[PDB]
């Protein structure tokens, strides 16, 4: 399944002339439309914002990373469209949307995630980042891991998305020097404020915040310090009440909470690698 160059007229009519009825998201990153291609493919179409230089870097950032690799836990980039000042990217449609929308449900309605589901989402998210960190040469730093960049497919499996800020780092390097402090408040590693440098350890910190969301159910914007300050008190009160209402037996949660704590370490050298995170999830299964 190669990457398709899609004609602009196809995307024009598939979105009903970029009509608002199919628009499922705009602003911040780009306009996103739910569409059915003329072959019947159910897709998401990202109409890139600010193509003049800023969006063309994000365009190639995805083309260079998610457009060159395929993995069961990464959002599939199916196509692209380059026409003058118009950049478009086309993904396989994820049925249930982003993890953030499900945790903070619209008007408290939709799909509910039990712990058996959230654990599978945490494992799947971890496997996608480990693939970027370990299996990819050059390595890929997502630089913007968060709950809204975890997409849930038809089977509620996690697929990491939004590689618009991703950067390629050589395996011979420990860090990559950038020019802008990318990332979302609530997920930025504390050492990112110190230098214009990102790393895989930075993605691990941001993952730990996501694993906290699957455990606590709260918004990061904070959440990291609140769990650490309550970790010295009653750790039985930091988890999601719905997870405790299911069965007080899996309070397994602290074993995963140790993983989230280890990821959220202020020292990038003490954080585990995502390969270690996966092996820690494998030891809890046994
Ligand atoms: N491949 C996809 N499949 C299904 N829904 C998607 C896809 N990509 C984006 N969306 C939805 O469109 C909305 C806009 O996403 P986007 O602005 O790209 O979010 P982010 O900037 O956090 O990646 C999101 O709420 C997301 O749920």
């Amino acid at each position: 399944k190669p990457l398709r160059k899609l004609a602009f007229a196809d995307l024009l009519q598939a979105t009903n002339g970029f009509h608002n009825d199919s628009l499922i998201g705009s602003g911040g990153f780009g306009d996103v439309y739910k569409a059915i291609l003329k072959d019947g493919s159910a897709v998401a179409i990202k109409k890139l914002i600010h193509v003049s230089g800023q969006g063309d870097r994000e365009f190639m950032a995805e083309m260079e990373t998610i457009g060159k690799i395929k993995h069961r836990n990464l959002v599939p980039l199916l196509g692209y469209c380059k026409v003058g000042d118009e950049r478009l990217l086309v993904y396989e449609f994820m049925k249930y949307g982003s993890l953030e929308d499900v945790l903070h449900d619209p008007k408290k309605a939709g799909v509910k995630l039990n712990w058996s589901t959230r654990r599978k989402i945490a494992i799947g998210s971890a496997r996608g980042l480990a693939f970027l960190h370990h299996n990819c040469s050059p390595h890929i730093i997502h630089r913007d891991m968060k709950s809204s960049n975890v997409l849930l497919d038809e089977n509620l499996e996690a697929r990491v998305s939004d590689f618009g800020m991703a950067r390629l780092m050589s395996a011979m390097d420990t860090h990559l020097s950038v020019s802008t402090l990318a990332g979302t408040p609530g997920y930025v590693p504390p050492e990112y404020y110190q230098s214009f440098r990102c790393s895989t350890k930075g993605d691990v910190y941001s993952y730990g915040v996501v694993l906290l969301e699957l455990l606590t159910g709260k918004r990061p914007t904070n959440l990291v310090g609140w769990v650490k300050q309550h970790a010295k008190l009653r750790i039985s009160d930091v988890f999601d009440p719905e997870l405790m209402k299911e069965d007080p037996a899996l309070e397994e949660l602290l074993q995963h909470l140790k993983v989230a704590v280890a990821c959220l370490d202020d020292r990038a050298w003490r954080r585990p690698t995502m390969v270690q995170v996966m092996a820690m999830f494998k030891e809890i299964q046994a």
